[PDB]
Order: C-alpha cells, then sequence, then structure tokens
C-alpha cells in the first residue's frame, strides 16, 4: 500500500494561510484549512473513494486537491472558480479539456483525477530516478502549474499558485487520511 505520510511537505505558504486569516504557518496552516473543509468534503467522500479506487490514487489526495482547489465547493460560484477558468470540486481548466459532469459529480471527480494521473505519468518519465512519493508530489505541482515548471524536487512549488501548491495539497491530504479518507 502507498503510504502518503511518506510524502514530504512543508505545508502552506504565508500567502496561502490571507485565506482563512491564519497566524499558523506551514503544515499547521494546511491542517486548519483542511479541517475547515471536512464537513463539506464528507458529502463527496463516497464518490472520492470510488474514483480513487478506480484510478489507483489515494482518496485522501483527491480530497486534498478538492480542499485546495474549491474549499470542497465553498469558494465556487455555481461550480466556477479561477475567474471562470476552472470548473468543479477539482477545478478542471475548461480551456484545455471538454468538461464532463456536474460540478459536484463523480464524472467530474473522475475527470480531475485522470488529469492528475497524466501529470504524475509525465513527472515519472521526466524524473525516472525519483522515488514514487516524489513523482506523486511533482505530479500534484504540475496539476497547478504544468510539468515544465517541475524541475528540482526541492523547488517544485516555486512558480505555483501561493508558491506552495503541492506542499499544501500533500499536508491537507495527510490530514484527511487521519480523518479516515
Ligand atoms: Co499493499
Amino acid at each position: 500500500h502507498h503510504d502518503i505520510t511518506k510524502v514530504d511537505t512543508s505545508g502552506a505558504s504565508e500567502i496561502t494561510a490571507r485565506q482563512d486569516k491564519l497566524t499558523l504557518q506551514g503544515v499547521d496552516a494546511s491542517h486548519k484549512l483542511a479541517e475547515h473543509d471536512l464537513v463539506r468534503m464528507n458529502k463527496y467522500k463516497e464518490l472520492i473513494t470510488r474514483v480513487g479506487q478506480k484510478h489507483g490514487l489515494d482518496p485522501a489526495i483527491i480530497a486534498g486537491i478538492i480542499s485546495r482547489e474549491s474549499r470542497a465547493g465553498s469558494a465556487l460560484d455555481h461550480g466556477w472558480g479561477d475567474h471562470g477558468k476552472g470548473f468543479g470540486l477539482m477545478q478542471v481548466d475548461k480551456r484545455y479539456h471538454k468538461i464532463v459532469g456536474a460540478w459536484d459529480s463523480e464524472k467530474h471527480i473522475s475527470q480531475g483525477t485522470e488529469i492528475l494521473i497524466e501529470f504524475i505519468r509525465r513527472i515519472q518519465a521526466k524524473f525516472p530516478v525519483w522515488p514514487k512519493e516524489h513523482q506523486l508530489k511533482g505530479g500534484i505541482s504540475a496539476y497547478n502549474a504544468g510539468d515544465k515548471n517541475v524541475r528540482t524536487y526541492e523547488r517544485m512549488d516555486v512558480g505555483t499558485t501561493g508558491g506552495d501548491y503541492s506542499n499544501d495539497v500533500v499536508a491537507r491530504s495527510q490530514w484527511f487520511k487521519s480523518q479516515g479518507y
């Protein structure tokens, strides 16, 4: 079994924390942001689990993505975020994909998940000697900012939204795993 606790994370940046108006830094901030989304996330947990299983990705990582992208729906306007570029719980960029499903649907969660997997694949080809946990983290960074932006493992969030995208996602994911995802 893949153990996401083994993925390294320094959690959220100062910029990100300015979101729920937090004095907390890093992993503490990611954990608080995640906690704030737990009730909304539970509405989708059955779908999140099933999609994760079908695609072979930890459901807790899907939850981390959904928390970061949409605050489990709270940050969207009728399904839309990112000035309209992003659709759904996982904020699939409509400009680059034909959107499928309702904004809170299994089909949507499956689409976002498939896109993430494809990024993880690209990072695996790019850095074939990185451990699997690192290629996972790198694929998550690429989900925000593209695989070209992912170079040094230690700097993969430089140039992502908040300067912390995969670190924040991973830390939130780890929190959701502790809450049974
Ligand atoms: Co196993």
